[PDB]
């Protein structure tokens, strides 16, 4: 059956709500499912915060190497990199890397604080023409993912469009675009998500997120061996607060929409 029928069936089996946007950059075609509906981004929002700092670095050649003091009081619920550096410093570049490649929540908070608060991340998204994205809170509370709560949400299509702009398009100057792509390609947290639904040897950059309501997300740029890149957002959320996260659904969605590519 059709891709749309396959996605609807996946959602029907899932016990939740699935959002997919794939952009095929060969022809700008799209595979869209609930793509204009809002989902909690959870830690996928870290891409926007890191990119906002990269944008600033365009016009400040010392920014990425700027020291940031890490204190015990900065630690939150999940901070495997920052905790190694308590009482020392990390650079803004190191905080970008930690936020993106390990989903270090303390690192995300340092980026947000540097920028001047969640609303500055929203303003950066808007500067890229993304009217949908909003960041409202710091970590960990940006991951509460309560159904119908607009805070810290976007739509799959808005995020796919912005991720394409960030990684392959016009958002960032070249050195900064390349840095973002390097970070995403080196992600350690995404093995079981979009990547698991794709050929093992395809190059992928991604950022995952997970929150309450079993909210399980991944946003990716995918480089096939013989085809133009694909940009893929897979968001998934469930009705019950303490639902298990479901990375397998993201892998399954990725397999469905990349068939034939
Ligand atoms: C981003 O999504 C972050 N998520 C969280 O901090 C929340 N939970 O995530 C973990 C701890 C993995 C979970 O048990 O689901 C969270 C904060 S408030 C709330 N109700 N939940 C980070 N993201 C990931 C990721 O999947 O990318 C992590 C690897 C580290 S936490």
């Amino acid at each position: 059956n059709s891709v749309q029928q396959q996605l609807e069936a996946l959602e029907k089996s899932s016990g939740g709500r699935l959002g997919v946007a794939l952009i095929n950059t060969a022809d700008n075609s799209q595979i869209l499912y609930r793509a204009d509906e809002r989902f909690a981004m959870c830690s996928t929002s870290k891409v926007m915060a890191a990119a906002a700092v990269l944008k600033q670095s365009e016009s400040d050649k010392h920014l990425l190497n700027q020291r940031v003091e890490i204190k015990k009081s900065d630690l939150v619920n999940y901070n495997p990199i920052a905790e190694k550096h308590v009482n020392g410093t990390m650079t803004l570049a190191e905080l970008g890397a930690a936020a993106l490649q390990y989903s270090d929540n303390t690192a995300m908070n340092k980026l947000i604080a540097h920028l001047g608060g969640p609303d500055k991340v929203t303003a950066f998204a808007r500067s890229l023409g993304d009217e949908t994205f909003r960041l409202d809170r710091t970590a960990p509370t940006l991951n509460t993912a309560i159904p119908g709560d607009p805070r810290d949400t976007t739509t799959p299509l808005a995020m796919a469009q912005t991720l394409k702009n960030l990684t392959l398009g016009k958002a960032l100057a070249e050195t900064q675009r390349a840095q973002l792509v390097t970070w995403l390609k080196g992600n350690t947290t995404g093995s079981a998500s979009i990547r698991a639904g794709l050929p093992k040897s395809w190059v992928v950059g991604d950022k995952t997120g997970s929150g309450d309501y079993g909210t399980t997300n991944d946003i990716a740029v995918i480089w096939p061996e013989n085809h133009a890149p694909l940009v893929l957002v897979t968001y998934f959320t469930q009705p019950e607060q303490k639902a298990e996260n479901r990375n397998d659904i993201l892998a399954a969605a990725a397999k469905i929409v990349t068939h034939g590519f």
